[PDB]
């Protein structure tokens, strides 16, 4: 069969909103690690609206955080359709409306979350989303270091993999759309994108002559970013996670502090699934957890291994309960989440980069020993 | 239900949630599709991409729209919030006195129109399973029913102290694919000051939970969390932000099926984020209704400027009655999955979408993508 | 009063108007100065330029601010609208549920600080006349008194059906500079549904108009227009837009004196638009109180980066008791009209300005620029 | 004595708001001449908010009217701090909540208005405001025709005249501040401003060696327009009228249709005062009119001639009532105001330009004949 996943660059207006929300969160967590943050961003031609509910002792400058975030993305001129130095920044932030052991606090909301891991790649992530991520990240890298200076921030990527008996056979189709300045024709752009973006990223074994390459398929891409389309926080939740390979509970990540289970329980679910796969206990593993508001223990825990489990399924569920703390604040302690580390997650994927806390496999050897070594 | 730790550790549990029409995110979805419906009523070929932001006191309606239609954004917004039920400042939001701002822009060829290419790239999923009579997953179906039942009894005066904002969550137990029962039910509903929590929980169990959840699925072990944190007076936009497209798992299958990431509301039928998901449900439902599988998941993907899908996958989870390769070929030939082919196949150029913006886009039999008029054809074509 | 056409065509008439604290423009002025006061309470040297936009459902607070202070714009705004009286959706606006947005930016040397140059150019006027005990023009004074009396009787429950939005207008007749009587009175006040117009007009005349306007100035000829168009239920921001700086003639002398065009509210004392107007009133009042003229008008102008005024003019309308050239020299030496000299002369670095944002910046004796502590000095210096 | 008045260019953020409000009014009056318009504009870095109440059968595009207005002003690049092509335009426009002869309609609001005229100049306007207006208009003219291309839209002017026995003796001080690009030093700017802006405008008879000239007095003026300061409709009402020489009732002009007496009764008051002065009946003349809401006849009419009347004062008041219709809708008929003619008034003065309806002196000869010819 075939499977397809997509990603977007840091200049995509939805991702601009996600990065602004988490930039505000990082600046608040730098001063107040226990802060409650629920920050929603709306970006359109000329303006950024930053809203939500915030409870903190921190003192931050929303305008300067927003402008710096958009400067780093690359929109610094009206020719690009958006300028961090001259756009409007509006604020509509308000306020948010008991246990002896803080680890026993009930969940601040109901909801369901999923985590996933698979053998297909080295980072234990599905191949389609990983290489879709690496294509848009390579586009930004080659734009910022001056290799292809005519590139502009907004870009999208899509990769279609072919699977046979659960194994990767190759790449069926590639889509790469990138914004650019007026000073380059489409033919030169397609050659440069193939040479400096696609070929360095996609492994040659998976690229045959039957592979379809769609580079700027409709032609010129000069108007981009917030100029063309609205951007809102939390409208890229499948890009942020597994590119559709695994399920999703619906909650967005960016702009939320670690006490929101929509974010931290999904981080912990990846942490569990990755360590299970890293331990050689399964080839593929999906975890579902759910919470009731005001209840500390998860209302449900599902472990699905798609027939690839190397130990019995009842054992795997036992291992998860034995080695992981899935209570809302227990996640925070287990993963050490009260740190300004979240703007870096707001683009190119929350899962797959080994330096995040939920990407450490520091429990894999323990899980091996606890089962048949 | 008080089940201690580690007593039934082997049960397979799955959980889904839903929200009422008063949830701020759903208010944004309803406003976006109400704007869409008003435009399609005058201009069925309009391009609409309407994003709504709702907060305490204000509604921001933005996006890009290309149409000959002439609509009143303020009037459409106030009427939608009126019907939802926010008409007084005691509820935290009033449709008659709130602010309505607009930031709508103006959106920056084939011999056969059905061969037009897609307007964007993307992936979309559809799903069906014979667990319910409407071929939907059980948890999301009964999660939808609970919050719609809450709206129903609030509006007809049965429980007049209810307020629009509400959420529900149901945890089902499965044993080898068949429903065995309900393990946990969550029901949080906004209310007025004229009711205590003990009288509220009794009224919720008698007027909402019991008329909806089958008695055969409720035992001594079922946990019931009705307003688990107590008082719920401040709600709606007063409490939280609402954004179009932030309830996309509520809108589809409640987590049982995967998702491509695209929102539905505010988008005209030429956006494959919405129309191809509707088509994906249409083929998944007709495959299951034809008796060719017990549960079926479909993924389609597109490339901008390309008419044919870049990929089509059918997943049957071992429940197929014919080889899965034959199902893939049947889907490609019996359904037009081209962007403008969907529109003609599902008859989508009509103002029908505001109704979809709350309580689920799938499961209600009067929607075009819920018709099962190809099941006997698919069954004939596959042999059986 | 029914005076037919062309009966008393020779009378000299002058008209002024005022508005209550519930008028949407005045709501914007009060919010701007409430933000200013909260900042000066923590940082007296702050630069503030706060502009407010009020509409149905929302308050937009914008401008440029350079300060070490830390203030809550939302809390300051809600409290100001609370005290004005808009606390329910039946009034068209509620302080507890409206939207508050912020768009505040960050504002793009002398051995003697008093020699610092002005921050902008501009012209400003001050005025005084011995027609009233507070040395203010009669029409604007009693126009202010009428709408403040309306707020007074609304807040203490005397007439509880009143609502905050109200306007007044008084036409005086003059004969060679002395008041002869009142020719027309207009009083429009917002109200609730629980009162008819006939009972409203009687209550307005008994509880507002009669306790304020001296009986000697009311004859058979006086026209009284109380709610002349009838019902006045929708009001405040619900009906109209409100903007900082759109009541600058209400804020000063009601048209009797000229104006430079600069608004007062939202501006810290380093803005000569406000401080030099306050100083211009200070010299005009002390000249009249010293007995050196019966009415006095002062104009000062500035150039950006220049400390001394670019021009100083004293106008006495033939009522001077000493040559007008001597008055100009007295003003230049007895008053420090340099931008930061004003501040020290009037002791302006204090949170006193929210009180000025409704019912007039001039006429209330407890304001610094209303003190008359140089009158005996000016009278000594001029001879008399 | 001395007297001073100021003006601002079309690029001043308050005037940008005034021009946008009346551009919206003009586009509506083009389709619906009887429309009710109360349009308020708020401009800040990156965004335009257009609000108010409108009752019309017209169909207009607020965004395109706004962008075209700012394009004509000259803000078309982020280097200038504002760009008509990429700024945000938000709309918050709503709705507005009987006579046999429409001329007998009551006034839609109470209020007081003033008109003024004087011999000092040819256009029967006070000298300070007229030459302040002509300095900023000359700045825009020389900027747009390419004479001084380094000029930018935002500018302010101020002129201080000296009077002796009611007659002009000369100009005491001049202030001219103009925005500009980075590519010119302050010395070259001051020489070019003196040669191409000040000297062509201010008459040489009034310029002595004692005249003070303040050109960009604090130095560089690169940041300007909405980038530095907020702009709001109706915050330049003294610039719009007589520069402080005459009184003002308080009402703003721009964004209001002719049925608002704040605007049309002030236009008619200038029309009366100008024809009186044009008729040689007085050297200076100020008119005050007032209205009660729902009442058609003005509540008061004052004629002040400052001792310069050539005929008795009681006669002048009679002439005003005899030759002018000051009822709210009667103003509209007398001056033919139901036409899209108002964007041109939103900068450089509503009074002084002879092609406006209220600037015609077509009743002057009649007023002469009705009195002692
Ligand atoms: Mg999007
Ligand atoms: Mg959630
Ligand atoms: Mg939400
Ligand atoms: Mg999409
Ligand atoms: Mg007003
Ligand atoms: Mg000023
Ligand atoms: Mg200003
Ligand atoms: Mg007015």
């Amino acid at each position: 069969h075939l499977f397809t996943s997509e990603s977007v660059s840091e200049g995509h207006p939805d991702k601009i909103a996600d990065q602004i929300s988490d930039a505000v969160l990082d600046a608040i967590l730098e001063q107040d690690p226990k802060a409650r943050v629920a920050c929603e961003t709306y970006v359109k031609t000329g303006m950024v609206l930053v809203g939500g509910e915030i409870t903190t002792s921190a003192w931050v400058d929303i305008e300067e955080i927003t402008r710096n975030t958009v400067r780093e993305i690359g929109y610094v001129h009206s020719d690009m359709g958006f300028d961090a130095n001259s756009c409007a920044v509006l604020s509509a932030i308000g306020k948010q409306s008991d246990r002896a052991d803080p680890l026993e606090q009930g969940a601040g909301d109901q909801g369901l979350m999923f985590g996933y891991a698979t053998n297909e790649t080295d980072v234990l992530m599905p191949a389609p989303i990983t290489y879709a991520h690496r294509l848009v990240q390579r586009q930004a890298e080659v734009r910022k270091n001056g290799t292809l200076p005519w590139l502009r921030p907004d870009a999208k990527s899509q990769v279609t993999f072919q699977y046979d008996d659960g194994k990767i056979v190759g790449i069926d189709a590639v889509v790469l759309s990138t914004q650019h300045s007026e000073e380059i024709d489409q033919k030169s752009l397609q050659e440069a994108v193939m040479e400096e973006i696609i070929k360095p990223i996609l492994p040659a074994e998976w690229l045959t002559s039957a592979t379809k390459f769609f580079i700027n398929p409709t032609g010129r891409f000069v108007i981009g970013g917030p100029m063309g389309d609205c951007g809102l926080t939390g409208r890229k939740i499948i890009v942020d996670t597994y590119g559709g390979m695994a399920r999703h509970g619906g909650g967005a990540f960016s702009g939320k502090d670690p006490s929101k289970v929509d974010r931290s329980a999904a981080y912990a679910a990846r942490y569990v699934a990755k360590n299970i796969v890293a331990a050689g206990l399964a080839d593929r593993c999906e975890i579902q957890v759910s919470y009731a508001i005001g209840v500390a223990e998860p209302t449900s825990i599902m472990v699905e291994t798609f027939g690839t489990e190397k130990v019995p399924s009842e054992q795997l569920t036992l291992l998860v309960r034995e080695f992981f703390d899935l209570r809302p604040y227990g996640l925070i302690q287990m993963l050490d989440l009260l740190h300004p580390i979240y703007k870096e997650t707001a683009a190119y994927g929350h899962f797959g980069r080994e330096h995040f806390p939920w990407e450490k496999t520091d429990k894999a050897q323990l899980l091996r020993d606890a089962a048949g070594l």
